[PDB]
């Protein structure tokens, strides 16, 4: 049950992003995310883009229907008043991309937690344009303590959870609607 692992998808819950969340170490800003993939579909990694903050986790290469995997950020290790922000995509097997943004900022006098799924027609990678598009324009979800779920189109449905703090925790099924 670590960052850049896969694991049984049914065992994807809080404590095991807890469990991620505590072993990357105990800096201002950070996320653990699982995402659970009972899509039907395999999926690979492809990047992260991070429009703020860093990881030192490759993102689980390949994650089978009926796995989760498992990933962490943080903030730049420097002194810089910034957060953890970015979009991880991962190219699905009947030629589509799964796009999830998270973002955890430095100062939440001025801003909060957010995230969002998405699916992309084709295989597009993460970038700023994506970052833009998904935490803009494509009415993300509020890191509330609370969960949401959303149609994506192309016969999946997504359900997830963010915590509001600045120890992020983001947890994600992907299901077949
Ligand atoms: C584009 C490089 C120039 C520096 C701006 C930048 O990267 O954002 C830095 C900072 C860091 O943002 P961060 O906490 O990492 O992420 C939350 C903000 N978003 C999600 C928009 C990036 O957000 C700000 O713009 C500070 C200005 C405060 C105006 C009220
Ligand atoms: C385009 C930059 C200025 C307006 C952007 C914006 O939507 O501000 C968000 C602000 C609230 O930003 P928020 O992260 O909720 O709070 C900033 C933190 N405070 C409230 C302490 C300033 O408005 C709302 O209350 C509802 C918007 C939610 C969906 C668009
Ligand atoms: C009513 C369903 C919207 C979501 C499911 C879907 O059919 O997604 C297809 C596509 C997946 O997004 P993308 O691959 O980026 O294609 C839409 C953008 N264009 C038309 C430029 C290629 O999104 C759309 O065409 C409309 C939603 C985008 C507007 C926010
Ligand atoms: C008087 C300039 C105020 C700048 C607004 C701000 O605080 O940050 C918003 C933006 C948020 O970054 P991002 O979410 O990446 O969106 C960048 C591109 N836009 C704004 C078009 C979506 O960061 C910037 O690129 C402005 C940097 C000006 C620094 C002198
Ligand atoms: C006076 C109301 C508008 C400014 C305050 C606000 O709405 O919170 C907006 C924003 C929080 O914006 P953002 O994270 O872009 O919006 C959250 C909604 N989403 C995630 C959908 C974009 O923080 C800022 O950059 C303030 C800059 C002051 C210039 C007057
Ligand atoms: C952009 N960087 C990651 C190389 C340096 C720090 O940038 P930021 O964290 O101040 O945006
Ligand atoms: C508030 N904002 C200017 C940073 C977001 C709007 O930018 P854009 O994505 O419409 O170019």
């Amino acid at each position: 049950d670590v960052a850049g692992a896969v694991i049984d998808g049914a065992g994807l819950g809080f404590d095991v992003l807890k469990t991620v969340l505590e072993a990357l170490g105990n800096v201002k800003r950070k996320i653990a995310v699982g995402i659970d993939n009972e899509s039907g579909k395999t999926w690979t990694a492809m990047n992260t883009y991070f429009r703020s903050g860093t990881s030192d986790i490759v993102l689980p290469h390949k994650v089978a229907h009926g796995k989760a995997l498992l990933y962490n950020g943080q903030k730049n290790r420097g002194p810089v008043a910034t957060g953890v922000v970015g979009v991880i995509a991962y190219s699905m097997s009947d030629g589509n991309t799964l796009a999830v943004l998270f973002s955890v900022p430095y100062d939440y006098n001025w801003y909060s937690n957010w995230w969002n799924v998405r699916v992309y027609k084709g295989q597009k990678r993460a970038d700023q344009r994506m970052y833009e598009e998904l935490y803009y324009h494509r009415s993300p979800f509020r890191g509330d303590n609370g969960w949401h779920s959303r149609g994506l189109g192309y016969g999946l449905k997504s359900r997830g959870f963010m915590n509001s703090s600045g120890h992020a925790i983001l947890e994600i099924h992907v299901t077949k609607a």
